[PDB]
C-alpha cells in the first residue's frame, strides 16, 4: 500500500536525490527535536541555527500547520526554544484525532513575497502521473484540483519541459519559468525513480536567490521495498496523527514484510475488550464492520488481518503477539477474541490454527485472569482438523471456546460473543481451455484436476508447467483413478510452442518476478487470459502491466488474487479449494448467478452463499486487492451483462476508489439491464478517529466518495439491490432470484450427480479409516521430530552431557548411554585403528583407485572391500576365539593345548618385530587404559596368561593390537554394566568389533585418498616383472 | 617404524598431546597439529553428521542390504555408494559456491540476484520445516561454537547474510547444516593459521568436505546394519503397487 | 505377470526370436529391437574388451581383494571402483570428445590443431606400442 513519510524523510530524500539545473538551496539545513533532544548536542551538528532566523513546526502528518498557530516563523534559536517549551510534549487535537506534539522541525526562515510562493503536486491514478502547478500557493491555496493547472504523464511516458512550460507555466511569472521548468522536470523524475504516489510542495518558494522547498507532504509505494531499499535506506511510515506507534504493530509488519503470506495489525484500543484475528483482507474488515453495527466500535481493539497461506509458525508468532497484547489490564466485563474467516482457498487451516492453540496454551494463565471467552468459525483446506484443536485446547486448558464452521453464517459468531444471540474478450474460459502453470505449484495443479474430473470435461484443463529452476521433465498427477503426466518446462518459450492450444497461464511467480514473467507472457499472442496471483506487485509495475495486456487485448485476473472458477468449465489455481468445498458448494455444474469480488476468501464465502440461496454460481472472478486490479469490477460486469448464460449478478464491492460507480453509471446508460446485487465492504472505517489502511492494498480511501457507505448510497440510488448490512446479503440474492424463476427468467436445470473420485490415502489414514503395514523398523536415530534424537538422547543433550564421538557411538550402535571410561576407550580404539600405512590390502586399494582418478566415495569403498577376512578380521576373531575357551571353562594352558591339537593358531596372538622384552605401544596404550579404568577385565586376564605361554615358546608370540582390542571390547560390553551377558554376546555376534575396524581405518583411507591426490601421482599399472603368467598352451 | 607414526607425530605422543579423534584426523587428512578448537570442530561436525533417519537414500540402502543377509562391509559399502550428487553433496556444494562468491568479491545482494539469474538454486540455503524463528538445533549447536571458538568467521558471516536475504522472502530460506558446515569449514581451513590459502583451497576442491560427511555418517549407517540384524529383519521387495510399469509395446 | 518380459518382448519371443545377449541388451539398455549386425556389434565389444590382463588397475584391485580372502561381488566390485577416469573411460572419452568436434562442424585438421592450442591430447588416438 502507499504509505506516507515524514517531511524531514522526503526533504531528505529530495536533497539527496534531485537532479535539476536549478540551485535548490538549504539543502540538509532542517534539525529534529523531541522531548529527549540533547540541545548541545543538536547546536554542535547544526551550527548554522545560530546563522540565521528559523521556522519551527510540528513533523506528525498534521495538515494545516499554520492555521493552527503550529508554525513559528522568523524566530532566533531562543524563540523557538520559547515556542516549543509550551508546545513540546503537549496534547493536541486536531479534529477528531488526538495526539502528542513530539516531533518538530526547525529549519532556516526564508524571507519570500506571497508572489515568490508556488504550488507543486505529483500524485498517481490508473492511468498515469498528473502534475499540479498554481502561481498562487501557501496556506491559502483552496481547491488546486479546480484552480491548478494540471497535466497527465501517460504510464510509459516522459514529461515533456515545453509542454511544462506549454501547459503548466501559463500563469507563472515569464523570469521564473525557466527555472521552474528545470525543477518540476527533475521533481518529476525523483517522484518516478523512489516509487512516490503522492508528492506535494506548498509553498515551493523561488526568489532571485534560487528554488526553497518550504513544505513537502509525500506518499511513497511501500510495496516497492525491495527495489528503493538501497536509495530509501531506514524509511520510517508514521501513524496517523491520532494514533500511536506500538512494537507490537512493528513486529508484525516485520513478520509482513519478509514472507510472500500477509500479516496485519493496527491497534485502534489497547485497553478494549473485543480483540479479533480472523483470516483475509476481505473477512477481516466485514467482521469489524459487524462488531461495530452491533455497537462495539468502542471496543474494538485492533484491525488485523493474517492470510496467503502463512505458516504454523508465523501463526503462532502472530497469535502470541494478540495474547500479550489482550492481557496487560483486566477488564471488569471479561474480555472476547474473535478467531473468524471466510472458507479459505488454500489456507491451511489446520497448520494456521494449530499455531494458535500453541499460542493458547504458552497464555492459559493470563487468559484465565483476563477472563477471555474465544469465539472460532472458519472453513478452507483441513478445517476439520482445525476446528478439532481449537475445542480441544478449550478442554484442557478450561478457556470458554465456542467453535463454528461451514454451517454457520460467517458473521454469527459476532453476535454471539455480544450477547446479541445465543449460542476485450466476452468468454474467458470454456470446457476446452488449456492452461499453462508458471511456478512448481503441483497441489493447486491437483486441485484443478479434480474439479476437471467431476465438471466430466473430456481433458485436463492444465497442459504444461513454467518452472525456471529445474530441467525439462514430466510431473505424475491423477485424472480420476488415473495416473497421467504433466510436461514441465525450464523455459517459456518450450512450453508454449508445445503448447499452441493454451490461451491460459496461471502465473504463481513470487511478487519479486510475476512483472518480468508477466511481461514475458504477453509476447505469446496465443495468451489471452493470464491469471496473476501474487500480492504485493508494486503499483507502478502493475500499471505497466495494464498497459501492454490493454494493446494487446489480453484480460489479466490479478494481481493479489486467488483468481476464479466458472463450474463445469475452468478453475483458477486454487480457487474453490479441494473437492469437499467444490462438491459442497455444486461448482461442478453452473447456475445462473455470476458473481466479482476484490476478495478470494469472500469468493468462496460467495460460492457457499449462491449455492444455498440460488441454482448456484454461473462464473465468479476475484480482480485481487491491489490498487490497481488488471481486470475492473466493470470489467466483469459487462461480460456478465454479455453472457446469455448468466440472470444475476452479485458485486462485493469494497472502500476504496471509485470503481463502482461505474456501475451505476453502466445502469443509467441502459448498458446493464440484468439484475445487480451489490455491498461494499468498510463501513466501519467511517467511524474510526484516524485513517485506517485495511488488508487489501487498495482499500483506503483519500475521498470521500471512496468510502463504503458512499458507494452503498449511490448503488442503491442507481437501482442495484443493496443490502442493509453484509449478514442481509443472502436475503437479497435468495429475493431476487426467488422472482427472476417467478418470472420465467430462469429455469432451474434437474440436478445430476458428478463422477466419484478417490480417496488420497494421506486423508484416510488420518481419518483412520485405512491400515497399511509398515514395511521397515528402526530403532536407533528418529529424525521426524522438532530435535533430532539419537536411541531416545536429543541432539542437544548428546552435546550438553559432552558425550563425544564415543558416546554417539554407544547410542547409534548399542541404543546405550554408556559409561565416559567406556566412551572414551571406544574413542582410543578408533584412533589406534585410524591407519597403519599404505601397504595393506585396503590402503593399497584405495590408493590405486585415488590414482585411477576416481572420486573419495568410490576409492575408499574399493579399499574397504578388502576387509573381512585376512584383513581386518583378526579383532573379531580373536574376541570370538578368547570369549568361546573363556566361557567352555578350559584353563588357558588346556586353550593352548586345544588350539594346538586342533591345528589352528591363537587369533591375536603374534607379531613380526615385538618381543615381549619390546612391546608394542599401542597395546600398551590401551592395556594401560583399561587395567586403570575398566571395573573388571576377565577375559583381557585369560588373554595374558594364554600371552604368558605363547611368549615361552617364542618371544614374539605377543598379544597384538587386534587380540588386545578384540578382549578389551568384550569385557566393556560384558563388564561396563551398560549390557545383558545375551546383549553383550549378540553385538560381538553381529560384528560391532568389525564396525570398531571398519569405521576407525575408514579414517586412514580417507587420507589416502587425499593423500594420493594432493600428491598429484598417476594412474598406476602393475609391473610384468613381478607377475608369473601360467597361461595354457 | 618401532612406532606408529601419524604425520610425523608418535602414536605414544598423538595420545600423550590428547589429539583426540578430530586431532588424528588433522594428522591424517592434513598433515597439520590443528588448534584444539579445529580438532573439536571437527569431532562437533562428525557427531551431528552421524545419522539422520533410516528414509535417506544411503542409510535405506544400507538397511535393505543388510536384510538381504548381507556383511557389514556390503551393507555398509552399498549405502555410502549413494553419497554424493542429490545426497549429502551440498556441504561441498555450498562450501565450494560461497568461497566462489566470496572470493570474486560480490556482495550477498548480487550474489542471490546472480544465481537468481543464472536460474541456480543456492546450496546449503533452504529448509523444509525449519523456519527463520523456528531454528535447526544442528545449525544452533555449530554456529553458536563457533562463534564462541572461531577467532575470524569471514565466510560464516557472508553466508548469514546471504540467509538475511533468502529468509526474508520465505521463512524457510535458513542456512542449512550442509550450509553452516560447508562455510564454517572453509573458515576453519583458512583462519585456523595451519594452512596457506593454496592449502586450503586445494583441501576443499579434492573433496575433505565430502569427507566429513561420509566419515561422520558411516557410523550411523554401521548403526543401521548393526541394528537390522538384531532386530533379525527379513528380505525386503519392494511393492508393486509402488511401481508404474511404463513398458513398450 | 504369465512370462518375463523385457521391454515388452517375452522371453519365449526373445529366444525364439535368437536375440542374444546383444539382442537382450538392446532390449534392457535401450528399448529397442535392433538390427542384428548392432547386435553382433555389441556382442564383439563385450567380447574385446572382456580382459586386458592382470596389470591394469581393476584387475589388480579384484586380484589383491580375492587375495585377502574375499567373496566374488565384493572381490569384482573393488575392482570395478577404479573403472572411471583414468582406466575405461576412454571409450566415453573418445566419443564424446569427436561427436563434439564433428558435429561442430571442424575440420579434421582444424580439430587436430584445437586441441594442440587448447593444451589437450585427443582421446582414443595413441598407443604405446602399436604402429
Ligand atoms: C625348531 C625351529 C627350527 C623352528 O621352531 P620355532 O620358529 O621356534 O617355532 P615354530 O615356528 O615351530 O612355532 C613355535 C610354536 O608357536 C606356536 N604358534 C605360532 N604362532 C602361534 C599363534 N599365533 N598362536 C598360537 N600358537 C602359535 C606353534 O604352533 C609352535 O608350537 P609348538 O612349539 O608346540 O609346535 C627353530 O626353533 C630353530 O631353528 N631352533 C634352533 C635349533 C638349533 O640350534 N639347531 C641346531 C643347528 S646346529
Ligand atoms: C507467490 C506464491 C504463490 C509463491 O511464492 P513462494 O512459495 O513464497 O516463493 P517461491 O516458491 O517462488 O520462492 C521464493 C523465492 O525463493 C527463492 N529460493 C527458493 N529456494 C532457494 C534456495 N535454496 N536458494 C536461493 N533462492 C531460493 C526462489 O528463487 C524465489 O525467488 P524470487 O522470489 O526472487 O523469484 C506464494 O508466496 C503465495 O501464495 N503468496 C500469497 C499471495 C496472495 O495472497 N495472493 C492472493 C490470494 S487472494
Ligand atoms: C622432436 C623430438 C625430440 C620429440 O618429438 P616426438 O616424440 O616425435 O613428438 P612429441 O613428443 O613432441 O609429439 C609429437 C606430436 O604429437 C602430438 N600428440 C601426441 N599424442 C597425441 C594425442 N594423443 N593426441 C593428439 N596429439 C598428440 C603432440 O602434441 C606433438 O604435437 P606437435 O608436434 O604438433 O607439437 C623427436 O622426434 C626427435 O628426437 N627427433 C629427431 C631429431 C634429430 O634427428 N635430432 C638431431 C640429432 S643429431
Ligand atoms: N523556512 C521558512 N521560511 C519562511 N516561510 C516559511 C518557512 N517554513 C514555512 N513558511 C511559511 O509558513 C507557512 C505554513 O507552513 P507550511 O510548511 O506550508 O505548513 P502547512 O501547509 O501545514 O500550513 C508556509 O505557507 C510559508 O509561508
Ligand atoms: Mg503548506
Ligand atoms: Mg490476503
Amino acid at each position: 500500500s502507499a504509505k506516507a513519510i515524514s517531511e524531514q524523510t522526503g526533504k531528505e530524500l529530495l536533497y539527496k536525490f534531485i537532479c535539476t539545473t536549478s540551485a535548490i538551496q538549504n539543502r540538509f539545513k532542517y534539525a529534529r527535536v523531541t522531548p529527549d533532544t540533547d540541545w548541545a548536542r543538536l547546536l554542535q551538528d547544526h551550527p548554522w541555527l545560530l546563522s540565521q532566523n528559523l521556522v519551527v513546526k510540528p513533523d506528525q502528518l498534521i495538515k494545516r500547520r499554520g492555521k493552527l498557530g503550529l508554525v513559528g516563523v522568523n524566530l532566533t534559536l531562543d524563540g523557538v526554544k520559547s515556542w516549543l517549551k509550551p508546545r513540546l510534549g503537549q496534547e493536541a487535537t486536531v479534529g477528531k484525532a488526538t495526539g502528542f506534539l513530539k516531533n518538530f522541525l526547525i529549519e532556516p526562515f526564508v524571507p519570500h513575497s506571497q508572489a515568490e510562493e508556488f504550488y507543486v503536486c505529483i500524485y498517481a491514478t490508473r492511468e498515469g502521473d498528473y502534475v499540479l502547478f498554481h502561481h498562487e500557493g501557501g496556506v491559502d491555496v483552496g481547491d488546486v484540483d479546480a484552480k491548478a493547472q494540471k497535466l497527465l504523464v501517460g504510464v510509459d511516458e516522459k514529461l515533456n519541459p515545453e509542454d511544462i512550460k506549454k501547459h503548466l507555466l501559463v500563469h507563472a511569472p515569464e523570469d521564473k519559468k525557466e527555472i521552474l521548468a528545470s525543477f518540476i522536470s527533475g521533481l518529476f523524475n525523483f517522484y518516478e525513480d523512489l516509487y512516490f504516489t503522492y508528492l506535494e510542495i506548498n509553498p515551493l518558494v523561488v526568489t532571485k536567490d534560487g528554488v526553497y522547498v518550504l513544505d513537502l507532504a509525500a506518499k511513497v509505494d511501500a510495496t516497492a521495498d525491495y527495489i528503493c531499499k538501497v536509495k530509501w535506506g531506514d524509511i520510517e511510515f508514521p501513524p496517523p496523527f491520532g494514533r500511536e506507534a506500538y512494537p507490537e504493530e512493528a513486529y508484525i509488519a516485520d513478520l509482513d514484510a519478509k514472507s510472500g503470506a500477509s500479516l496485519k495489525l493496527t491497534l485502534l484500543n489497547p485497553k478494549g475488550r473485543i480483540w479479533t484475528m480472523v483470516a483475509g483482507g476481505g473477512a477481516s474488515v466485514v467482521y469489524s464492520d459487524t462488531i461495530c453495527d452491533l455497537g462495539g466500535v468502542n471496543e474494538l481493539a485492533n484491525y488485523g488481518e493474517y492470510s496467503g497461506a502463512p505458516s504454523e509458525q508465523q501463526t503462532y508468532d502472530y497469535a502470541k503477539t494478540i495474547l500479550s497484547l489482550m492481557t496487560r489490564e483486566k477488564h471488569p466485563d471479561g474480555k472476547i477474541l474473535i478467531i473468524g474467516g471466510s472458507i479459505a482457498n488454500f489456507t491451511n487451516v489446520a497448520a494456521t490454527f494449530k499455531g494458535i492453540v500453541r499460542a493458547i496454551r504458552d497464555y492459559q494463565g493470563p487468559l484465565k485472569e483476563h477472563e477471555v471467552t474465544i469465539f472460532v468459525r472458519r472453513g478452507g483446506p483441513n478445517y476439520q482438523e482445525g476446528l478439532r484443536v481449537m475445542g480441544e485446547v478449550g478442554k484442557t486448558t478450561g478457556i470458554p471456546i465456542h467453535v463454528f464452521g461451514t454451517e454457520t453464517h460467517m458473521t454469527a459468531i459476532v453476535g454471539m460473543a455480544l450477547g446479541h444471540r445465543p449460542i476485450k474478450s466476452t468468454t474467458l474460459f470454456s470446457r476446452h481451455t488449456k492452461a499453462i502453470v508458471w511456478g512448481m505449484q503441483t497441489r493447486a495443479v491437483q486441485g484443478m484436476l479434480d474439479f476437471d474430473y467431476v465438471c466430466s470435461r473430456d481433458e485436463p484443463s492444465v497442459a504444461a508447467m513454467v518452472y525456471p529452476f529445474t530441467g525439462d521433465h514430466k510431473q505424475k498427477f491423477y485424472w480420476g483413478h488415473k495416473e497421467i503426466l504433466i510436461p514441465v518446462f525450464k523455459n517459456m518459450a518450450d512450453a508454449m510452442r508445445k503448447h499452441p492450444e493454451v490461451d491460459v497461464l496461471i502465473n504463481f511467480a513470487s511478487l519479486r518476478s510475476a512483472y518480468d514473467s508477466t511481461m514475458e507472457t504477453m509476447n505469446y499472442a496465443q495468451i489471452r487470459t493470464i491469471a496473476i496471483i501474487a500480492e504485493g506487485i508494486p503499483e507502478a509495475l502493475t500499471r505497466k502491466l495494464i498497459k501492454k495486456a490493454d494493446q494487446k487485448g489480453v484480460t489479466i485476473i490479478g494481481p493479489a488474487t486467488v483468481g476464479g472458477i466458472k463450474p463445469g468449465c475452468f478453475k483458477i489455481g486454487n480457487t474453490g479449494g479441494m473437492l469437499d468445498n467444490i462438491l459442497a458448494s455444486k461448482l461442478y455444474r453452473p447456475g445462473s448467478v455470476a458473481y466479482v469480488s476484490r476478495s478470494g476468501g469472500m469468493s468462496n464465502e460467495l460460492n457457499n452463499i449462491i449455492s444455498r440461496t440460488t441454482d448456484g454460481v454461473y462464473e465468479g472472478v476475484a480482480i485481487g486487492g491491489d490498487r490497481y486490479p488488471g481486470s475492473t469490477f466493470m470489467d466483469h460486469v459487462l461480460r456478465y451483462q454479455d453472457t446469455p448464460g448468466v440472470k444475476m449478478i452479485v458485486v462485493l464491492g469494497e472502500i476504496g476508489g471509485t470503481e463502482e460507480y461505474k456501475i451505476c453509471r453502466g445502469i443509467k446508460e441502459g448498458r446493464l439491464t440484468k439484475p445487480i446485487v451489490c455491498w461494499c465492504i468498510g463501513t466501519c472505517a467511517t467511524m474510526f478517529s484516524s485513517e485506517v489502511q485495511f488488508g487489501h492494498a487498495g482499500a483506503c480511501a483519500n475521498q470521500a466518495s471512496e468510502t463504503a457507505v458512499a458507494k452503498n448510497q449511490a448503488l442503491k440510488e442507481a437501482g442495484v439491490f443493496v443490502p442493509r448490512s453484509f449478514d442481509e446479503l443472502g436475503e437479497i440474492i435468495q429475493s431476487v432470484y426467488e422472482d427472476l424463476v417467478a418470472n420465467g427468467v430462469i429455469v432451474p436445470a434437474q440436478e445430476v450427480p458428478p463422477p466419484t473420485v478417490p480417496m488420497d490415502y494421506s486423508w484416510a489414514r488420518e481419518l483412520g479409516l485405512i491400515r497399511k503395514p509398515a514395511s521397515f523398523m528402526t530403532s536407533i536415530c528418529d529424525e521426524r521430530g522438532q530435535e533430532l534424537i539419537y536411541a531416545g538422547m536429543p541432539i542437544t543433550e548428546v552435546f550438553k552431557e559432552e558425550m563425544g564421538i564415543g558416546g554417539v557411538l554407544g547410542l547409534l550402535w548399542f541404543q546405550k548411554r554408556l559409561p565416559k571410561y567406556s566412551c572414551q576407550f571406544i574413542e582410543m580404539c578408533l584412533m589406534v585403528t585410524a591407519d597403519h600405512g599404505p601397504a595393506v590390502s585396503g590402503a593399497h586399494n584405495t590408493i590405486i583407485c585415488a590414482r585411477a582418478g576416481k572420486d573419495l566415495v568410490s576409492s575408499l569403498t574399493s579399499g574397504l572391500l578388502t576387509i573381512g577376512d585376512r584383513f581386518g578380521g583378526a579383532l573379531d576373531a580373536a574376541a570370538k576365539m578368547f570369549s568361546k575357551a573363556f566361557d567352555s571353562g578350559i584353563i588357558p594352558m588346556e586353550f593352548v593345548n586345544k588350539m594346538k591339537k586342533e591345528g589352528k593358531l591363537i587369533m591375536g596372538i603374534g607379531h613380526r618385530v615385538k618381543s615381549i622384552n619390546n612391546p608394542d605401544m599401542r597395546v600398551q596404550i590401551l592395556k594401560d587404559y583399561v587395567r586403570q579404568h575398566f571395573p573388571a577385565t576377565p577375559l583381557l586376564d585369560y588373554a595374558l596368561e594364554v600371552e604368558k605361554i605363547t611368549t615361552s615358546k617364542k618371544p614374539n608370540l605377543i598379544l597384538n593390537v587386534d587380540g588386545l582390542i578384540g578382549v578389551a571390547f568384550v569385557d566393556m560390553l560384558r563388564n561396563c554394566g551398560s549390557f545383558t551377558r545375551e546383549e553383550a554376546d549378540e553385538y560381538i555376534d553381529i560384528g560391532a568389533l568389525n564396525g570398531i575396524f571398519v569405521l576407525g581405518r575408514s579414517m586412514g583411507f580417507i587420507g589416502h585418498y587425499l593423500d594420493q591426490k594432493r600428491l598429484k601421482q598417476g594412474l598406476y599399472r602393475h609391473p610384468w616383472d613381478d607377475i608369473s603368467y601360467v597361461l595354457p598352451e
